[PDB]
């Protein structure tokens, strides 16, 4: 079949942003197609972490890869760090790149703020993703939308390389579901909801407690019409809230702005509570269930064994078009 | 005994600057210290390099690397893409180290001229270069002048993580020699002598036979005096020959200076050329019986070997200290 990558970076619990925009489709692509799973550590560090919380997000997010149903006979779920060939390419494509093409990288400006002195690692985290996914000679890239652009210049890298060196990449495509591709922040609905954010008040994670999730709710950051009605430049707010509240409880925009009439924000938070308590329930249980056995461990190591083979291939492959090291 | 790293590009065939300003000295140090002795061929990508010509340079390197004398059961020689912990942690390293602090290198203002647009792997050379070094514990580094600041980098780095990570690497030392640390070209004495000159009057190669020498001796640029002294920043072009003279010959500027009075460029020069053929004669035969046989790549091999044991223990090592992966 074709085959698909993507992947989450363990800096922090998935939010239900990230399972909308992305995760939630894992589920039924690893069926339709050949599908690799990563846990992007090394993406991770281009950014402070506290290393016992790196560790430990990088354990939970496998077993809530898992939990939400990821089956590990249909898919490979792996860490990226694990496998030594997505540094290896990484460097490749390093040197194809143009810092240029770096510096210009939106996700990039907006991390980089006025900020005083930057990690080299966020110029050059687009060359490390173009590697994860070139590696595999993936068709398909299943990320909500922010990544879009990181996935352009992925193409163009391999496109560089091909006439560069000859053809060896597949020249991937994104795919982003045209519903859910943004999930803005409860606490400001002109940012994406970004599992890193400094204020937990800005997303809800998939590990969320029922209680939590209530404040959070409730909190979110609506309007003074209280009418329940969709407009993206108008109620930002509430718009996000009726996508989430769609998008999760299977109604339509309409159904709900129907079913809201009449009807003020205080029950629409809460009933929204209840909806995002309950998507998440099944997810969680199964998540306690992996998180107390040795079972992840060994999905994990015969999945990094799996990208071991494919990727140090390509890396080997590579190197002959570039010329380094010796004929093997 | 300490440790010492060096390494080479396998960006042309080495020159005699290269020679005097490092790998002669290896062939010492070698018995004195614990000795890594490298061919750096991901670094040699940062810049284009045909992929054959490469493939050949690193082979020939490794040749005259042994040919003048490296012990294969004194010092491990090997080959950097063959052992993926120099990716590894490089990418560690670039995390670390600040886009500023890449920026403002000498070597990346030089290489990168105006030229339209620069790779990236131009600007991360120095987190590579570190890495190299600091996975193997290295004391001393055995390097020319001009990789110095690279060096001061490097120690920057393992001190950042030091602090920020917990004590793990050696602070490496920078040891230039006192005479021939700065050779320079023979077609315009105030850059140095460097393998990847476009003009190729620039340079002597170790693999330049004896006519070829005459000619770029000759055709180095002096000056209108006809007097053999020297004078750095008056004949520069003569200074350069006269340590060139001196350091290959055994005899000082002066008992040079002297011998040459009276005494005019046009023998000073047929001389110097038969002071340079005669040095690399001997090296040469050397060379021509390492790329006939099978030896070399038996010697490789086992450099990597050893190579991959010790820098793959100190990426699982920086992987603990990040908090990257699992368990291990
Ligand atoms: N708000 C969002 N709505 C819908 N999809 C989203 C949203 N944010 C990210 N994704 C998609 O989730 C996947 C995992 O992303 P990632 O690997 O964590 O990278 P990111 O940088 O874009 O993620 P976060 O913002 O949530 O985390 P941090 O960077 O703060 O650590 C991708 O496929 C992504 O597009
Ligand atoms: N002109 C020189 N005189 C004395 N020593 C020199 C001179 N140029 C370089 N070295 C020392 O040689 C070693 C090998 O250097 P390298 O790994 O090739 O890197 P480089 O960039 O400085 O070397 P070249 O200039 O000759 O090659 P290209 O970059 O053009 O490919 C180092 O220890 C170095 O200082
Ligand atoms: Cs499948
Ligand atoms: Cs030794």
């Amino acid at each position: 079949m074709k085959t698909i990558f993507s992947g989450i970076q363990p800096s922090g619990v998935i939010t239900i942003g990230n399972y909308i925009g992305a995760l939630r489709q894992f589920v039924e692509l690893q069926h339709e197609y050949n599908c690799y799973f990563c846990i992007v550590d090394q993406h991770a560090i281009t950014v402070w972490q506290d290393p016992h919380e790196l560790r430990q997000n990088i354990r939970r997010l496998a077993a809530l890869y898992l939990a939400v149903g990821i089956d590990p006979t249909q898919a490979t779920l792996f860490i990226q760090s694990e496998v030594p060939a997505h540094a290896q390419a990484a460097w490749m494509l390093q040197c194809i790149v143009y810092i240029g093409e770096l510096e210009r990288m939106t996700q990039f400006k907006e991390k980089s703020a006025g900020k005083e002195a930057v990690s080299a690692g966020l110029l050059t985290y687009p060359p490390l993703m173009a590697a994860d996914i070139l590696l595999y000679n993936t068709d398909i890239v299943p990320v909500g939308e922010d990544q879009k652009q990181h996935i352009e210049l992925t193409r163009d890298l391999a496109e560089r390389f091909n006439k560069r060196y000859g053809e060896l990449f597949t020249i991937p495509e994104a795919r982003i579901p045209k519903v859910g591709a943004r999930i803005m922040s409860l606490v400001d609905p002109t940012k994406k909801m970004s599992k890193s954010d400094p204020n937990p008040k800005a997303y809800i994670t998939l590990l969320d407690d029922a209680k939590t999730i209530e404040k959070k709710i409730k909190s979110a950051v609506t309007d003074s019409e209280g009418t329940i009605r969709y407009d993206k430049e108008a109620k930002p707010g509430i718009s996000n809230l009726l996508n989430i509240y769609s998008t999760l409880s299977g109604q339509s925009i309409e159904e709900l702005e129907r079913q809201y009439e009449g009807k003020g924000y205080g029950v629409f938070k809460a009933d929204l509570a209840q909806v995002v308590i309950e998507t998440l329930r099944p997810i969680q249980e199964r998540y306690h269930h992996w998180m107390e056995s040795e079972e992840l461990d060994r999905v994990l190591d015969e999945g990094a064994e799996k990208a071991n083979r494919v990727a140090s291939e390509m890396v080997r492959k590579m190197e002959q078009a570039m010329g380094l090291g010796r004929r093997r």
